[PDB]
């Protein structure tokens, strides 16, 4: 009679896909490719919250990472990808049920760390990571070149 | 005539003194970790000697299997050190160890040469660009313990 956490089926892409289309606006083939090779994907977790009427209103994505991550002082770690709930439903701390089923999950894996990042300029995105139990570790400017 | 080669298990000293310049920490933790990145196909390491046989120069790079940010390709190849005594800067060694790195890259089957540097070093982030590379994102990590 309330919310409910399960991880993404194929038969729950459409569902997937509206709501990680307003997290990642991006054209539909290039979601639905990658999100097809996700769930055949052992060290990938992906989870949609649904309401009562079979709403989807959250979701998650989550990895286990084998190379260095930033911040971090062991390897594997998980990393949370992404997280996107609906405003109406941010006061209901379903996305702290969401990390919380991660962890479980990263146990598995003989994680201790659960790493995140965000962009410099979001700071809503830094206080919602707050609100969720982390805490920054570093800031960092990535550089990238061709290589001819 | 600097020599530009890759690190041999006897030469271990030079590389843990310009090492240590790099990233301050404790001989025995480097040591182990530097023998371990000899024999990693995935790993390159490089040290630059001048005439005298004197090391001046050190860098060390990875391919990345993982998402590395600002990417569009994977793998890339990943520069996870460098430094160059600061007497022969003026020389373009630093120049002459990224080549080594792409045609290694290249031979791994990447295209990009990613990096990154903390957002408080300034003097890397001017060191990139002298390097040719370009600034893709800014970034702030997160962490949080399971058990
Ligand atoms: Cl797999
Ligand atoms: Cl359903
Ligand atoms: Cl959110
Ligand atoms: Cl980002
Ligand atoms: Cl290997
Ligand atoms: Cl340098
Ligand atoms: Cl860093």
């Amino acid at each position: 009679q309330g919310m409910n956490i399960m991880p993404i089926s194929e038969s729950q892409l459409s569902d997937w896909l509206a709501l990680r289309c307003l997290l990642w606006p991006d054209h539909e083939d290039v979601h639905l490719q990658e999100m097809r090779q996700l769930i055949t994907q052992a060290h990938r977790l992906q989870l949609l919250a649904y309401t009562d009427t079979q709403q989807a209103i959250a979701m998650l994505e989550a990895s286990i990472r084998y190379e260095y991550v930033n911040g971090t002082q062991t390897s594997p770690v998980a990393f949370l990808e992404g997280i996107f709930v609906l405003p109406e439903y941010r006061r209901s701390g379903i996305a702290t049920g969401l990390v919380q089923q991660v962890e479980i999950w990263a146990k598995q894996f003989a994680c201790t760390e659960f790493a995140s990042d965000a962009a410099l300029d979001n700071q809503i995105s830094h206080a919602m990571h707050q609100a969720l139990g982390f805490h920054e570790t570093e800031r960092v400017v990535y550089f990238k070149k061709n290589i001819g």
